[PDB]
This record gives C-alpha cells, structure tokens and sequence, in this order.
C-alpha cells in the first residue's frame, strides 16, 4: 500500500530540516547568488544548497541515501574549494554532513529496507557480486596504473580553469566507483562506455600523443585485459542479473 519512495523522501526531508537548524548554516540554505559572487561559476562546477536539495527530494530524485548524500557533500566540497578547507563556512557545511551521517546511521536498517523495496537489485546477490568485481578492477588494476592520478577524481575547475569548457561530458574513476556503489552497471557494456569516456576526454583535452593520453590508454587496456580474464564469471553474473531484472 505504502509507496516506499514517499517514506524515504520524508526521512530525507526531515534530515534537511535538522541540518537547516544547525547554527550559522544560512549561507547554505539557498543557492549562491552568482551575480553577487561574480566568480562563483568560474570556480564551482556543481552548485548545491539545501533548498535545491529539498526540491530534489520532492521531485523524487533520490532513490537511496547514496544519491542524496552525494549532493549534500557537494555543499561541503564547494565551500572547501571556494572559501578554503578550514574556513568557518566549510566547518559549518561539514557540521551538516556530520549530522546527516548520524541520522543515516540511526535509520540504516529502515533505509536499507526502503531502498530494496524501491530497487530490488540493490539486494540481488549477483548484482552485488558483479559490482564488487568491477570495483576491484577499478581500485586494484586501473588505479594502480603508474601516474594514473589525473584520472582518479573529477577535475577541480579551480586548478584547471578551462577544463569543463573543453570537456562537457566529464568522467573519472571515482565517479565510476560511485556508480558501482549505486549498482548503476548491470553489465560490462555500460561500464565500458564510462571507462572509454575517460580516454576520449584525454584525447580531446590533452591530445592523442600526450603522456596523459598514453596513461589513459593503459587504464583502458588493463580494464579490457582484466574483464577478459574474468569473462566466464562475468557472463554468468550478467545473465543472472538480467533474469532478476525481468522478474522485478
Ligand atoms: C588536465 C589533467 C590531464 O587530463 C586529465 C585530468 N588532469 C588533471 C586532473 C587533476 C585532478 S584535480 C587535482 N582533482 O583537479 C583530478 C585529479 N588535476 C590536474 C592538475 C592540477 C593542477 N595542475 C596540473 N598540472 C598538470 C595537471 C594538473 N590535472
């Protein structure tokens, strides 16, 4: 009878209420006015605030606590970049994230039940096993490529100011890991689309002959090599995930 997305959304909104009530948080309650803070979008790529977060909850945009927390954490990350890692505003934003984490921990079993009702694949043992393997390929093989650090995380526009003018469809290994953690990939095909986007963006930003692109090529190649080594197992997992998906 009960729509678990409604129940989840009410929990998330309550957390937003609690974070809004923390001291000195008003600078985070609504979007930054980028006409008064005239350099804001030259530095920040993914703006976020509590009003936008709440509207997104009400748009039923967060099927689990992961997607919600990712957006909440942008508030902290943006403040660390724009104001500084130890600025009072960054400490204030971190106090909101800390409270969120306390509330999520209090409610973790309830949240897990709602999340699996919304998306039964989150509790499917073949999906979980498939995602586990992908994450290990990323951390033990792809991130182990020498000098692969430029590809481990999203580019910070503060440090590479023209990056997102050139690269409008960015991708990086942390984002892929976040996608794995959310069970975004049900087979290798979608995973390889994101992996190859890293390489394509290197060709575009750094050039096809750049050492950065040679490193990106090595990341892609070790991914192919490892997927091949695990092909028989991965194929069975993919088949069983498909079956579970048809059933859900
Ligand atoms: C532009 C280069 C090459 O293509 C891939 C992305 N690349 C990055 C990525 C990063 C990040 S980061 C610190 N989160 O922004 C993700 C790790 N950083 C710097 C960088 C930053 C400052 N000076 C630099 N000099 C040369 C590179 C460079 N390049």
């Amino acid at each position: 009878r009960t729509d678990p997305m409604v129940t989840l959304s009410s929990i998330l909104e309550s957390i937003i209420n609690d974070m809004r009530d923390l001291p000195n948080t008003y600078p985070f309650h609504t979007p930054v006015n980028a006409k008064v803070v005239k350099d804001y979008y030259k530095i920040i790529t993914r703006p976020m605030d509590l009003q936008t977060l709440r509207e997104n909850v009400r748009k039923r945009l967060y099927p689990s606590r992961e997607e919600f927390r990712e957006h909440l954490e942008l508030i902290v990350k943006n403040s660390a970049t724009y104001n500084g890692p130890k600025h009072s505003l960054t400490q204030i934003s971190q106090s909101m994230l800390d409270l969120c984490d306390e509330k999520l921990k209090e409610k973790e079993d309830k949240l897990a039940r709602l999340e699996k009702a919304i998306n039964p694949l989150l509790d499917d043992d073949d999906q979980v096993a498939f995602s586990f393997i992908l994450d290990n390929i990323v951390t033990q093989k792809m991130m182990a490529v020498p000098d692969s650090w430029p590809f481990h995380h999203p580019v910070n526009k503060k440090f590479v100011p023209d990056y997102y003018k050139v690269i409008v469809n960015p991708m990086d290994l942390e984002t892929i890991r976040k996608n794995i953690s959310k069970h975004k990939y049900q087979s290798r095909e979608s995973f390889l689309d994101d992996v190859n986007l890293i390489l394509a963006n290197s060709v575009k930003y750094n050039g096809p002959e750049s050492q950065y692109t040679k490193t990106a090529q090595e990341i892609v190649n070790v991914c192919y090599q490892t997927l091949t080594e695990y092909d028989e197992h991965l194929t069975q997992l993919e088949k069983d995930i498909c079956t579970a998906k048809e059933a859900a």
